[PDB]
């Protein structure tokens, strides 16, 4: 049939203002995204959090999708349960899919605090026992005063738990495990700190059978109300490997949707997401934390980085197809827990990288699209707007590398058959520009390509040969194709 790359869009930043309009923005502006060529969107976590402006990583009640009165208000920081299906209703009306972000590692906001037997463990070494076992008063008790037993009557309570990190008590900020019948750090996790379990909040214990089968029925109800298309897993690392495999084959079965899911594994180390990946059965796919990392380190560069090793070492070559690439997220932003920020400068060329070649799910940022007004950063849209073009209509067929140079280096896409007037030909440099001598293929012989980018008003026209001696400007980006 005829073809069209997939292209997906994280559609927040953490900055927002917590007035409630994104769900109605979403759905005044799907049509407009549909038609750049946008196939999903990955929306942020749209139950309440520990209060209304809450980002929605400080989850309180899953079942609460800006529907009940608790936490200080009705809606999220976002909208409405009914400003959120209509959101879902113009997404789908304008042919993109809509994928939800879950989190699972950790429960917050409790309404009340409960008596536990704890231990002390080191910081350093969650696996090492720092103290005596004592009493604490921990933020355990989960009643949902404002919803009631609508949806769930599942109450939350301390052995749902494996601990947490305050004793409201002594009022002292410690890492405490739960003592118990079966109470322990669940594995695997992240080795990192002996036990990456723990992370903040009240941490949840992946082995207690009750709150597994609560999370499977969850999951169930949310599909089945709002008809999302897919999950977008937060900090998979500090959750149990195994938990995944056996959670998503549940929702999908039970669905009977395909429910494409892409975890965050945050990690440079490319062998703990080879690992993952491995102990998951290529479940899910995961988002390429490493190549952030390159194209920000040759940002930082002034020309000096190596071209030559922009691929080297990330899912995007490991694992091109269980990898979903992005520049920057809204925790890499300035600021941020993650901050490291691509400078402006390299940013169209990382995106050029990401958007024309075959390997990896491309994800844009929102930030990068709309801007961030709180550091003074400039709406991107007029860069990146050529780019989408160019993925959406020529970036399609067989691919041609052009790694062999520290400042430019390209690669071509030769088009495919069944889409007339595909056909590709890109070029990124970090340092000086200059030209290179590609192949775009036998067919494309005498055509003339131009530089959709509009970076460049010359021409190049295509030998009998199928080579043609493309060129770019000094630091930037030139994305040729065909008259
Ligand atoms: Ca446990
Ligand atoms: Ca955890
Ligand atoms: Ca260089
Ligand atoms: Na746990």
């Amino acid at each position: 049939a005829a073809p069209f790359n997939g292209t997906m869009m994280q559609y927040f930043e953490w900055y927002l203002p917590d007035d409630g309009t994104l769900w109605t923005k979403v759905a005044n502006e799907a049509n407009n995204l549909s038609s750049l060529g946008i196939t999903a969107l990955w929306l942020p976590p749209a139950y309440k959090g520990t209060s209304r402006s809450d980002v929605g990583y400080g989850v309180y009640d899953l079942y609460d999708l800006g529907e009940f009165n608790q936490k200080g208000a009705v809606r999220t920081k976002y909208g409405t349960k009914a400003q959120y299906l209509q959101a879902i209703q113009a997404a789908h009306a304008a042919g993109m899919q809509v994928y939800a972000d879950v989190v699972f590692d950790h429960k917050g906001g409790a309404d009340g605090t409960e008596w536990v037997d704890a231990v002390e463990v080191n910081p350093s070494d969650r696996n090492q026992e720092i103290s005596g076992t004592y009493q604490i008063q921990a933020w355990t008790k989960f009643d949902f005063p404002g919803r009631g037993n609508t949806y769930s009557s599942f109450k939350w309570r301390w052995y749902h738990f494996d601990g947490v990190d305050w004793d409201e008590s002594r009022k002292l900020s410690r890492i405490y495990k739960f003592r118990g019948i079966g109470k322990a750090w669940d594995w695997e996790v992240d080795t990192e700190n002996g036990n990456y379990d723990y992370l903040m909040y009240a941490d949840l214990d992946m082995d207690h059978p009750e709150v597994v089968t609560e999370l499977k029925s969850w999951g169930k109800w949310y599909v089945n109300t709002t008809n999302i298309d897919g999950f977008r897993l937060d900090a998979v690392k500090h959750i149990k490997f195994s938990f995944f495999p056996d959670w998503l084959s549940y929702v999908r079965s039970q669905t009977g949707k395909p429910l494409f899911t892409v975890g965050e594994y945050w990690s440079y180390d490319i062998n703990k997401l080879h690992n993952y990946i491995m102990k998951t059965n290529g479940t899910m796919s995961l988002f390429d934390a490493p190549l952030h990392n390159k194209f920000y380190t040759a940002s930082k560069s002034g020309g000096t980085f190596d071209m030559r090793t922009l691929m080297t070492n990330t899912l995007m070559k490991d694992q091109p197809t269980l990898a979903v690439t992005f520049v920057d997220n809204h925790d890499t932003e300035p600021g941020q827990a993650l901050q490291s920020w691509v400078d402006p400068w390299f940013k169209p060329l990382a995106y050029a990288f990401i958007l024309t070649r075959q390997e990896g799910y491309p994800c844009v940022f929102y930030g990068d699209y709309y801007g961030i007004p709180q550091y003074n950063i400039p709406s991107l849209k007029s860069k990146i707007d050529p780019l989408l073009i160019a993925r959406r209509d020529y970036a399609y067929g067989t691919q041609h590398d052009y790694l062999d140079h520290s400042d430019i280096i390209g690669w071509t896409r030769e088009g495919v058959t069944e889409k007339p007037g595909s056909g590709l030909a890109a070029l990124i440099t970090d340092g000086p520009g200059g030209s290179k001598w590609m192949y775009v293929g036998k067919q494309h012989a005498g055509k003339v390509f131009y530089d959709l980018t509009g970076n460049r008003s010359d021409t190049v026209t295509i030998n009998s040969d199928g080579w043609g001696e493309f060129k770019v400007n000094g630091g930037s980006v030139s994305v040729w194709v065909p008259r």
